[PDB]
């Protein structure tokens, strides 16, 4: 058995996981099949291990957060993990350990060993003490602007044979933030971004933020619009709103419709000295939104424009205090 869970622990398996969140693996390690009547000195000859073949593209481990227990949650020494980059640079035992379990690998793995068999064996193994292995790993941050499925597979090995456990699959969302320029806050109006702006003229930037899909497996912290302007050109008014782009469902199983005005759920900075404007959702706020539910929303920042010339803006969408940047914007004046 495997499971991947989110912190909380909660099943993740097949979930929607954001670039920056970690996935927290539970493999399980049965004993129950010593229950039989092999001897201990055909166990402990070929020792006790584990072999998670993580994906390395998508993925970081987080070795610090390693740990191996009981069903109880007593933890359990004498278990190392070793993490290789490839099959080529794990030493020659390692080699044929995984070659005589029938096991292959794609590119990295790591390799869990009992330090001691024969402890090992009269401490967990004879006393029909099955383990759990956390082996939590995060998605790496940049993964959320090209997003896709990753697969961790992982195998016991006993009796030096390797078995498979299931495998478990996630996708990573690619995370799209994109920046308009309009006259109005109506979603069909015309996009000026290329266009022409006239001299103190007041507009809006249009910041559509990233879509997090239904089926995602973190509570939203933070979901912001980063805005730093161009202030050779652009003056922020101090006006904006904020509205949903899609139903949402929350938890308790009230919808609020797309197009919704969510100003009020909203806070604003802004840093006068630089030109920068960041509209935040309420932490309160996003923790109502069910993790079933898609979520995105989009901000219209109200400007003028104060100077001649060209000019052009770009917003930065943090999601889980992660960030990613929109297309840039043009306006000639
Ligand atoms: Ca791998
Ligand atoms: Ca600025
Ligand atoms: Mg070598």
């Amino acid at each position: 058995a495997m499971v991947n869970k989110n912190k909380e622990g909660l099943n993740i398996d097949g979930k929607e996981v954001l670039a920056g969140s970690t996935n927290y693996y539970e493999l399980t390690w049965d004993l129950d099949q010593y229950k039989g009547d092999k001897s201990s000195k055909e166990a402990i000859q070929n020792g006790f291990y584990y072999v998670d073949d993580y994906p390395e593209e998508a993925l970081d481990v987080r070795p610090d957060l390693v740990k191996v227990a009981d069903e109880k949650g007593n933890q359990v020494s004498g278990v190392s993990v070793q993490q290789y980059d490839s099959l080529e640079a794990a030493p020659k035992k390692v080699q044929d350990l995984l070659k005589k379990a029938n096991i292959t690998v794609k590119g990295a793995f790591q390799l869990f060993s009992a330090d001691n068999p024969e402890e090992f064996y009269k401490q967990y193994v004879a006393t029909g003490t099955s383990l759990v292995i956390t082996d939590p790993m995060t998605v790496k941050s940049e993964f959320g602007k090209t997003g896709g499925k990753y697969e961790n597979k992982a195998y016991q090995i006993d009796f030096g044979n390797g078995y498979a456990t299931e495998v478990v699959v996630n996708n990573v969302p690619k995370i799209t933030p994109k920046k308009d320029v309009t006259v109005s806050l109506d979603p069909t109006s015309e996009n000026l971004d290329g266009q022409t702006v006239q001299l103190y003229q007041t507009f809006n930037y249009r910041l559509i933020g990233g879509l997090i899909p239904q089926n995602h497996s973190e509570e939203l912290e933070d979901y912001s619009f980063v805005d730093d302007y161009d202030q050779a050109g652009d003056q922020y008014t101090g006006n904006y709103k904020t509205f949903s782009s899609l139903n949402l469902t929350m938890k308790d199983g009230s919808v609020i419709k797309a197009g919704t005005d969510l100003t009020s759920q909203t806070t604003a900075e802004t840093d006068a000295t630089n030109g920068i404007v960041t509209v935040r959702f309420k932490e309160d706020f996003l923790q109502k939104i069910s993790l079933d539910s898609p979520f995105q929303a989009e901000t219209y920042l109200q400007m003028r424009r104060i100077a001649i010339g060209t000019f052009e803006n770009t917003y930065v969408n943090t999601v889980n205090k992660v960030a990613y940047a929109s297309n840039t914007v043009r306006t000639t004046t």
